[PDB]
């Protein structure tokens, strides 16, 4: 069956990309218009990845999170801050976290500027990565770095 049952959760506001960015890793889908699995080879163990997505039994258990903002409201960005802080109150200390910046190929039209990301991510040690759902850029191997540095953890 698999070795470990590891679950993800994503967050962040109304229509980052949160519900294509599950379909892309888990589908291969991506929607132009809740919990998914995926089971991947993970360091050689099977580990099957349970993903929420959008409240106490929302977070818990969770091992791993992915912060999502769309990189053409900088909005968004701005409320990664009160997103943190409901995370932190609600899952262990140790949790993976990685900063996500999606619809990365509208080039032209982003408001969020990727060093300003990156700095806000170094201080508060989060994992970074742009991506798009649309055309899959950084969707497999940001979950497979996230599920991986929690495999690196737990042993
Ligand atoms: N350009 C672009 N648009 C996206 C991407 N991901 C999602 N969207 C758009 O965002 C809209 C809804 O995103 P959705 O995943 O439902 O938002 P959620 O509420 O955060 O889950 C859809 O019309 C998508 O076209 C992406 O990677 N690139
Ligand atoms: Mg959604």
């Amino acid at each position: 069956m698999y070795d470990y049952l590891f679950k993800l959760v994503l967050i962040g506001d109304s229509g980052v990309g949160k519900s294509n960015l599950l379909s892309r890793f888990t589908k291969n889908e991506f929607n132009l218009e809740e919990f998914a699995t995926k089971t991947t080879k993970v360091e050689g163990k099977v580990v099957k990845a349970q993903i929420w997505d959008t409240t106490s039994a929302y977070y818990r258990g969770a091992v791993g999170a992915l912060l999502i903002y769309d990189v053409t409201r900088h909005a968004t960005f701005e409320n990664a801050a009160r997103w943190l802080r409901e995370l932190r109150g609600h899952t262990d200390p140790n949790i993976v976290v990685m900063l996500i910046g999606n619809k990365c190929d509208l080039r032209h039209l982003v408001a969020v500027k990727t060093e300003e990301a990156k700095a806000f991510a170094e201080r508060e040690s989060l994992y970074f990565m742009e991506t798009s759902a649309l055309d899959a850029t950084n969707v497999e191997n940001a979950f497979t770095e996230v599920l991986t540095q929690i495999h690196k953890i737990v042993s």
